[PDB]
């Protein structure tokens, strides 16, 4: 949990979603069904809206924010890796945001995309569907393989099940 | 909030500052007027002092620490981007520390400087005023433009207003 | 603290260890004597076990997780730097994981190793003993010097003392 409203705007969280009590969700944030927000993950909807599509996960120590005129939209089946940071960007469906990677303002990530760990997607950068992105500044290095494409969805499914495990079996001690 | 003292040393926080209750401020830490510390941001003043100049922001999931003999001094109008990490360094005025970047021990960042997202400033590295720094190890790639210089201050001003919004309108639900 | 069990599995924490109340320890996690987990550090043992050897520290805003079939084992005298991320990897003794670095699944870090800040150790990557690793993807650039080797242990010792300071002198205010 650790949900807050700011100036009237309240987060809209679907009942099936899992928001760790150590995560922080503030203001204009929408979490669709079967989404999950993990420990120390922060979704600060105090400027533009932060929309998180169904079956998507926002892992441990992630930050999601926006800039004026630059809302953040996360698609379906999106995996936002541990310690990653998404800032005022649009992310398509079946996208794996690598651990500790960074997606900046105005960027547009296509569907079925994998952003490598530690990669930095520059402002306004557009990433085509089925791409593997690496480096700083991140560049499309090649297209995803059949295996990787399957994974762009399975990674998210694994988290949907994991989220449910926590909702039913977590206990503070 | 989530403020703690350690062995007698208590943080000195100006009344106008905003410290998110999910942030963690420990020991020898000084926060001047109109400063702001956001969710999961950690300022651990358990070794050397951590000084944060007025109008500066320490964003979500940032860590600020020190090494023996290496205190951390943040200037005025400094923006420490989401998930960044400052360790025993001296940062001048009107500096934007990029998202997920790293500033190491002994480094000295001049005034009106922009450190790119994911950049790593090596130990004892000195950055001249009006510089744009990119890479790992971070290097001065060019001087800031008129627009960027204006931004080195406006970024901080935006946060001063944002901080006030939170102080007056945040509500746990 | 902020310790939780999940589906029966409870963390096993030695009495001498220090777990900041703002850190998050979940499930199958073992913390040996004189270990320390700092603010916003997250050890999610909800898949494979996370084992932390004695005298090791998991610094501020770190995340430690695993993948199915890929448990995370941290050796003795290991320093996991601020904002770093270890995912389903095996780390030897006297290893310094650089600030904001990333160690991926299947990797095996030898003993007396230093991973540079912001470095990314690729999946299944094996790092020889006494190595300095830099870059993305991280590569062994040279062997450690006498000074650095001494440091691979002293860094951890400093934290053992620091941990004790917190256990005895921390006070919420
Ligand atoms: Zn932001
Ligand atoms: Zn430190
Ligand atoms: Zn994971």
């Amino acid at each position: 949990m650790a949900i807050y409203e700011i100036n009237g705007k309240k987060p809209r969280i679907h009942p099936s979603a899992f928001v760790d009590e150590n995560a922080v969700v503030i203001g204009d944030v929408v979490l669709e069904e079967k989404t999950s927000v993990w420990p120390s993950a922060v979704l600060r909807g105090d400027i533009e809206q932060i929309y998180v599509g169904k079956y998507s996960n926002v892992q441990d120590n992630v930050s999601i924010h926006t800039s004026h005129g630059y809302p953040t939209e996360i698609g379906e089946y999106v995996t936002i890796g541990h310690n990653a940071m998404v800032h005022g960007a649009k992310v398509g469906n079946y996208v794996i945001i690598g651990i500790s990677s960074v997606i900046l303002d105005g960027a547009k990530i296509g569907d079925h995309v994998i952003i490598g760990a530690g990669a930095v997607v520059p402002p306004n950068k557009e990433i085509p569907d089925y791409s593997l992105v690496l480096g700083v500044p991140g560049k499309v290095v090649r297209q995803l393989t059949e295996e990787e494409i399957e994974w762009t969805k399975k990674n998210a499914e694994i988290y949907v099940e994991l989220a449910e495990k926590h909702i039913k079996g977590r206990k503070r001690i």
